[PDB]
């Protein structure tokens, strides 16, 4: 019935037009509040991500995924502050990404696993918010840590219903070991959306693993480096694909029949300490509607390519509304 | 006259706000309350069971520590090893023991750190010098490097921008070193091409070498030596390989000794001691902390309750071992003048 955000449960049909993948504020744990002047301020950042946050809205979005783990600098604290000012609904996340620390790098299965079961069935630090959705990541071939980290994102799923959302190299087909890892562990591919799909061109990758159940994460249809061939830092993050090739792998899951399992996303922030200092500017400079990106830029592509209304909806609002319900 | 006036004069940052140096008294230089990561005992208190059981545990063993003698401790946790300086100041406050806070990085910075530019770092020391820590008011009074062998480029980077920042405040700089590959001439060099006296450089962990030579040349060019581990040794654990791989085979009396041997090589001036303890260890493997604590339950007190005695009666003067635990870290601490 329920969805827990950032303020609060709310019911399947308050969720409406959502976002699942994005971020409020890319950064490390603690971070934020030991150096917020790297991002101006802490009041500048709020300003900013809230500015945002009201643009996306206006453009139709009520609902993003803040997929921001412990390791990625979450603050749910500034989640709260933000959805609240921008009246927009945010699902905080648990799980660790790409950047785990030694106090957790060290940690076994079990012990991964009472700490995501922490976040979501008693809260996030001393907030009382609670975890809506679980992240985890690899970077090719899983470490044996991430191997932990998946099979106790599957544990605390069976435990609570609540869905898997991972972060691959499309390019090198993690999703297929993510998959492999998370079947061993008796999940549902209903509930995992192997992400970053977009970054890939094998179209024979992403249909198999649909065909199996998964959703499948398009999530990243801005990001390009193309005009920025001079700047090795953003080419190396963004890539060289444009937003169109992004956007026409939604149109090709749909026509090959997935449009059920297809969610669509971003991957856009508003601070980012994780990379190189500029980032953040460039990327604005790329994409000044932000997360307003897909309901301004790639909804009116695609409906113009042909794709209807109820399929739109459907891949907007239905399929993250039978994602993000427990289950 | 004026060791004795503590009513005025020159002052250091405790995370209780500035002290006098004469308050400072018996200070332990190198010392942890909760050795962790960056925002881990605030997402996951239970794993020390919680915050409260680590307050209570850190009160007691302060106290211990106190009634002992010691009224002051540098706790040499940075950012990234997951310094909490508001369970600092809440310790201090209970124990009424002086605690000095930390700036810089050790061993595990996050990414939003590793891609930083030495003039950033530099930003972010001084921040956490002449500004605060976070948003207490909480101002650090020393800044702590790490190498672990030849330094990486980032690891030079941090070195830099420790030095730049120490010569901008005047508060010094503490290392850590794997000691048996002299990480302390490398972290010397670097240092000196910044300009930094090596009398405002703590090489710490450097009782983890038998090489006296190593110490005894750097004691000659000025740095200060870190002693600052005698109580780590996994005799008695020889079946417990973590154990083992962290405290060594070497006992605390082989580690006493060497403050013993620098005494008598003429370098008392150069020896700073300590424990380098702690009340939570999350960084580690699970059981770390209550195996720790199985072999030396005095914790923190165990520098003035075993190391004090067996060199006494070794014929270390009384008054050269005040001179090491109380003038040495006063001297250390108190900071010398900007650039
Ligand atoms: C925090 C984000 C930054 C990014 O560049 O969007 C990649 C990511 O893996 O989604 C993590
Ligand atoms: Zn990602
Ligand atoms: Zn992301
Ligand atoms: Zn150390
Ligand atoms: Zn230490």
């Amino acid at each position: 019935d329920r969805i827990n955000t950032v303020r609060g449960p709310i019911t399947i049909s308050e969720a409406g037009f959502t976002l699942t993948h994005e971020h409020i504020c890319g950064s490390s744990a603690g971070f934020l509040r030991a150096w917020p002047e790297f991002f101006g301020s802490r009041a500048a950042l709020v300003e900013k991500a809230v500015r945002g946050l009201r643009r996306a809205r206006a453009a139709g979005v009520r609902t993003i995924v803040d997929v921001s783990t412990f390791d990625a600098g979450r603050d749910v604290s500034l989640l709260a502050e933000v959805s609240r000012a921008a009246d927009v609904h945010i699902v905080a996340a648990t799980g660790l990404w790409e950047d785990p620390p030694l106090s957790m790098r060290l940690r076994s299965v079990e012990e991964l696993t009472q700490f995501f079961l922490r976040e979501i069935q008693y809260g996030i630090e001393d907030t009382g918010i609670r975890a809506g959705i679980i992240k985890v990541a690899t970077q090719g071939k899983a470490t044996p840590f991430q191997e932990l980290v998946l099979r106790a994102a599957a544990r605390a799923s069976l435990a609570t219903g609540v869905p898997v959302t991972t972060h691959t190299f499309a390019s090198q087909r993690d999703g297929e070991q993510q998959a492999a890892i998370f079947e061993s562990e008796g999940l549902s591919p209903s509930r995992v959306c192997i992400g970053h799909s977009d970054d890939t061109d094998d179209l024979s990758y992403l249909t198999a693993l649909a065909a199996r159940g998964y959703l499948i994460g398009l999530d990243g249809i801005p990001h390009s480096a193309i005009g920025l061939e001079d700047n090795a830092s953003a080419s190396a993050l963004l890539g060289n694909r444009s937003w169109q090739t992004r956007a026409l792998l939604i149109k090709a899951l749909i026509d090959q029949g997935y449009m059920k399992q297809i969610l669509v996303s971003n991957d856009w922030l508003f601070g980012f300490s994780s990379y190189v200092t500029n980032i953040m500017d460039v990327m604005d400079s790329v994409n000044p509607d932000g997360m307003a990106f897909i309901p301004l830029r790639v909804i009116p592509f695609l409906r113009e390519k042909g794709v209807p209304q109820e399929t739109l909806a459907g891949i907007t609002v239905t399929n993250p509304a039978r994602f993000l319900s427990p289950t």
